[PDB]
């Protein structure tokens, strides 16, 4: 049975099972995945330190991005302080290399780690370990275990926890490292450094002012904080903390953030309201992949006021069928294919055959190289 | 009388005239524009050679950018060939430093050239010259006079001219160079080198296969091609060619693009139809700023087919009051402020007081640093 981590363990166990049986269809699917994964074996490992403009700590190992919806104010001689245009990404975000590099690393590590679990081939673990060492634990290239300067905003006087949501890009890679333990390439010394990094990152998460603030957020930030938290705790094998987090934080947050009619009012007020309602559900989906590995179903387990996350799925389902019917401010097109993994996950967790049907009818492209769709041959 | 170039000469002469007579309102406004200008004096001049990944010619002096709506195909093992998602900018465009650096050069050179025209202070001519010399004529840092690899698309086998439209960012700076002739900093040797560059660039525009194809386009590319053409012709003082282009290319192109209702069907079929309808007129507006300096009004001169550009402004005018009423696909919000300079230019050219009154009611911010608004004190 799969090690505890940020994936649909049932679908991974089934793919590894079929690949080992020599089942034709899965075998061909995995051979395609191996072809996609060759670029990650050849890819040079990325580091948070590959930036010219340093953060106020003057430390190139400190992760730093720009908060995406903040823009220079043209009415100020220096553009300072920035102003907020909700839903409009300031392309200045791409001058911070971490932003896209954390996606490239996360994609590389996740794909290689999953392919190692499924095939057993050492070449995937060796490449995966190379990316992990460099991003996380290397004494010069490794990222400091904090998110102090994530989504900083030029001109802002107070510190914010909002940047912590960036962590989900590399925290999935943190969790997949559990899959390459036991390989020849991931030594006991490697595992200890990663362990120690995750322990220091978990501390910063729970005890820094920014972490505490992010833990109490009223919208999808607070849900994403707990999903990221679960990935860190699951890597650290702290399964009783996962139970406490789900019952003392995730379920209360779900209970407050879902209205009686199943809508998410904190997301309804955004300019990307259909996208942020989905982003909230995406946070629960990824949390649930971990909690359900220790018997906690977050789609059907009620909060203390009896609300269940499936109520939020129900409210959105008609608009996953027709995003044009969405009646709230959505200033950019909504990507309907996001409903596939979402409805499949919610649908199986709930025994809702309509959701699963709709997920397969929406579907994923068989030959897509989007790494988060690797477990989902069932949608292809 | 102002030198021939890419700006509202009436407003520019007005500003210089009031500035020299010590008029208080204009002096306070030019004093703000000099505060804004201070960053361009200190700013290090940009070069097209400041890039790591080189074009197929392996020449860093060749301008190269990515066509913004072309994305890697995830269903292909290498992502090749890219596919088009009209109206969705691919953040990969920012990995080509020329794309934003030509904007930064253009603003610096335009702002400093105009301020030197208005104030006569040699410090603006000297800084403006530094930027122009580096971007255009420097034997190591200057861009080659061609747009061969503008808006290239990975995996596409045929060459296209679509990328020429990028030239507007630096072709206005080329035009403003005329304004610093006579200064101490812009020597006869500088002017000759820039004249030879402009001559070579004009030859490339008119004779390269990509130039020819782009001069033939049936949508706003064709209009922007000609508006760029006029800037180069005006910098070279070829006023006979300016008339020929106006009468034999812009006006027939303009008339071929206007429907009976005044709409622009080539732009209505885009996913950003109100943006691109306004982008078409913006090209015509910038062409007109030059043609009218020799007595050709593109807003009111009809074409061979009877269509006149005033008809397309009439069609768009209601939706500049209320962009929400726009009935055609527009998958991002539309910046209503663009109608200020557009309606003032068209309003003044047509003697339409309603357009001019709406222009000022929409207005521009008095304190803004957007350098294209420098001449428009009347709108602030
Ligand atoms: O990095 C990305 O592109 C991903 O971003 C994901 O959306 C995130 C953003 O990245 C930001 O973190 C954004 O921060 C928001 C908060 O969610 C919140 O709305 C906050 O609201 C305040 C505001 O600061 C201000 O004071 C105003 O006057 O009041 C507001 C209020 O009362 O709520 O503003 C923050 C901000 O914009 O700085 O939040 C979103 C999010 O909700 O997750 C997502 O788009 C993802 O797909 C991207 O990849
Ligand atoms: O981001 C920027 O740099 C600025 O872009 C400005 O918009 C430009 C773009 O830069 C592109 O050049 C874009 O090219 C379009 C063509 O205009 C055209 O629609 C063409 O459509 C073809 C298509 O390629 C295909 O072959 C199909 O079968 O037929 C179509 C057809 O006949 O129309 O596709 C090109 C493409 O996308 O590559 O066009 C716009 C433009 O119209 O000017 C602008 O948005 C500006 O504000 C930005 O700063």
């Amino acid at each position: 049975s799969a090690p505890l981590g940020p994936f649909n363990a049932t679908l991974l166990e089934q793919l590894k099972n079929d690949y080992q049986k020599g089942e034709k269809e899965v075998t061909r699917y995995i051979e395609l995945q191996e072809k996609v994964a060759e670029k990650y074996i050849k890819m040079t490992p990325l580091s948070v330190t590959a930036k010219k403009k340093l953060p106020p700590s003057k430390d190139p190992r400190d992760y730093m991005t720009l908060s995406p919806y903040w823009w220079p104010d043209s009415t100020k001689i220096d553009g300072l302080p920035y102003i907020r245009k909700d839903g409009e990404r300031n392309p200045e975000v791409y001058e911070y290399p971490e932003r896209e590099n954390a996606n490239r690393f996360g994609d590389a590590a996740y794909c290689l780690g999953v392919l190692y679990y499924i095939t057993g081939k050492e070449v995937y673990a060796k490449a995966c370990a190379n990316h992990l060492r460099t991003w996380f634990t290397d004494p010069k290239l490794g990222m400091n275990p904090n998110m102090t300067y994530a989504q900083a905003v030029p001109g802002m006087k107070k510190m914010r926890g909002s940047g912590f949501i960036d962590s989900r890009r590399f925290s999935r890679a943190l969790g997949v490292a559990k899959l390459i333990e036991g390989s020849k390439s991931w030594t006991p010394s490697d595992k200890k450094k990663l362990d120690d990094w995750a322990t220091a990152f978990c501390y910063w998460m729970e005890n820094s002012t920014q972490g505490q603030r992010e833990s109490h957020a009223a919208n999808n930030h607070g849900l994403w904080y707990e999903a990221i938290h679960l990935m860190v705790l699951a890597y650290l094998d702290r399964t009783d903390r996962i139970r406490e987090v789900a019952e003392q934080s995730i379920l209360p947050k779900m209970g407050a953030q879902i209205a009686d009619d199943g809508s998410l009012p904190q997301e309804l007020k955004r300019t990307l309201s259909l996208h942020f309602s989905t982003f909230a559900l995406e946070a629960l989906m990824e949390a649930n992949q971990i909690t359900s590995q220790i018997g906690i179903n977050l789609w059907s387990t009620p909060a203390s006021n009896g609300k269940v996350a499936s109520q939020a799925v129900d409210y959105l389902y008609p608009f996953y069928l027709n995003p044009e019917d969405w009646k709230f401010k959505q200033i950019k097109p909504f990507d309907q294919s996001r409903a596939a993994i979402l409805l499949y996950e919610a649908g199986t967790a709930l025994g809702n055959q309509k959701y699963v049907d709709t997920a397969k009818r929406i579907g994923l492209k068989y030959s897509t190289s989007d790494v988060e769709t690797i477990p989902y041959l069932v949608l292809k």
